């Protein structure tokens, strides 16, 4: 009967925990037309977590967006230590404007 519907009522409702220690690196992600998002992770940790968080924050999808480092395609699997990610670095990302029909 030409029926249909949609929900997807999930804005990535979750939190995280870290430790107090200057043994981590922060990277400035650029995407918005005037907004930078920082991220504190370990040198032996897969960006996977970092990226994922970058999405939930803006409520976007990993696919919709893309990450990069020094003009190169990075994979969540890869680590910040492999690319020699120094302290106070900057990540490359493209934030596209795609409004959604459903709300959180």
């Amino acid at each position: 009967g030409s029926s249909g519907s949609s929900g997807m009522a999930d804005e990535k409702p979750k939190e995280g925990v870290k430790t107090e220690n200057n043994d981590h690196i922060n990277l400035k992600v650029a995407g918005q037309d005037g907004s930078v998002v920082q991220f504190k992770i370990k040198r032996h940790t897969p960006l996977s977590k970092l990226m994922k968080a970058y999405c939930e924050r803006q409520g976007l999808s990993m696919r919709q967006i893309r990450f990069r480092f020094d003009g190169q395609p990075i994979n969540e699997t890869d680590t910040p230590a492999q690319l020699e990610m120094e302290d106070e670095d900057t990540i490359d990302v493209f934030q596209q404007q795609t409004s959604g029909p459903s709300s959180g």
